């Protein structure tokens, strides 16, 4: 093949399996919602908190997503795992992301 | 007017403002997320927790609404507070709800 | 046989045993009601609060069912364990449902 090549399956069914003019945004680091665990040990009461809790949780990844896509790249491929929530909003962004992938050949695609 | 008239805006925009043959649905009673802290304190810790906290308790809103819609009604007007998310629920299902109303006109309707 | 035989005995002998023209629901997922000690440990008092308690909680499977029925499905089977309480719903609403069933089958069904 005249480029390198990705042995590793898409992340997510509705994300473009087919992009013109792409523009690889290889980013290696964390991309899953925070374990918060250990960061805190905490109580809960009502409901309420639930929500705010989830949803701001939930828009902390969304955050490093937007700052990546802040360079507005068409294709976005990493070497870690992946959140399938993160997924779902990728899918929703219309990029296309690879999970997991060694080391070995972001740098060759580098 | 030669009917029944309900001085109520309705529940949400998202909803059906015309319906032709209806079948209307009156509901009285409780129809929003049930505070969960008098039947429970609790601790917590993970957001993992939270998720499926919040979710199911979505969840059990939801049902007592298709346990209604479960008769087929175009729409369902009661005299007490309709949950918000209850509302982007029945919005969602095209169905023409209306908050609280003085069961005064309830039974005129009836 | 010209067509797909599973080798497994209905759930409920109050299910329809032979219907016309039917529309399988393949789910493959759980389906009975949610142990509820790992979610909460709890107290209790009167009797009052046990109704409402496995009232809801038997709603909330109920919930799984409907929204199934969503579709509005003849047949559907599983590849798990089904609830002895979701049968007698099923049974009144006349579906006909089977137990655990190879994931095996269920593909060369589907």
């Amino acid at each position: 093949v005249y480029g390198i090549v990705v042995d590793k399956e898409v992340v997510h069914p509705g994300m473009p399996k087919r992009l013109e003019n792409a523009k690889i945004a290889l980013i290696d680091a964390s991309l899953e919602v925070e374990k918060p665990e250990l960061d805190a040990e905490i109580r809960i009461n009502d409901p309420t908190q639930m929500q705010k809790f989830l949803d701001e949780e939930e828009n902390l990844i969304k955050e490093k997503v937007d700052k990546i896509l802040a360079t507005g790249a068409n294709v976005i491929i990493c070497q870690k795992g992946i959140d399938e929530v993160a997924q779902s909003y990728l899918a929703k962004k219309g990029v296309l992301a690879v999970r997991r992938a060694k080391k070995s050949d972001l740098e060759k695609l580098a």
